[PDB]
């Protein structure tokens, strides 16, 4: 799949839903992340656009409590690069995964309906 980063206007941010829709509404998905190569590509792009530590909701949502998260295209949660001491479900409202665009490329889950940039896969 081709990854491509959205980091619009301030005001042009979305919450972890309305990116998701964005994404399919192409026909795609929020970006799952299953290896350290598909990092590498997203890292690359982040270079390129020139945009450094900026925030990306990636497909990353809770299923059940015995589940814990999954990714929003059914992919399996196999590769992990959560930030120490993520996902810590900060105030027990955090349910969606986002990615800090620096070096580390970590995650962290953030409530669902904060406003971030995305990143979607076609
Ligand atoms: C600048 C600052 O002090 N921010 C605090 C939050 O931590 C930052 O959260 C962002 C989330 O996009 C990012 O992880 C930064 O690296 C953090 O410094 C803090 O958020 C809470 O703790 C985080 C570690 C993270 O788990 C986040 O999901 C969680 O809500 C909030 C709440 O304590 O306070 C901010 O001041
Ligand atoms: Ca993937
Ligand atoms: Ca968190």
């Amino acid at each position: 799949l081709c990854f491509k980063l959205y980091a619009k206007g301030k005001h042009e941010k979305k919450t972890w839903f309305e990116s998701r829709d964005f994404c399919r509404a192409l026909g795609g998905d929020l970006a799952s992340i299953n290896n350290k190569e598909e990092q590498q590509t997203i890292w690359r792009l982040i270079t390129a656009s020139g945009s450094y530590h900026k925030l990306f909701w990636l497909g990353l949502t809770y299923g059940s409590p015995s589940e814990g998260f999954t990714w929003s295209d059914g992919s399996p949660v196999s590769y992990e690069n959560w930030a120490y001491g993520e996902p810590n479900n900060y105030q027990n409202v955090e349910y969606c995964g986002e990615l800090k665009g620096d070096p580390t490329m970590s995650w962290n889950d953030i409530n669902c309906e904060h406003l971030n940039n995305w990143i979607c896969q076609i």
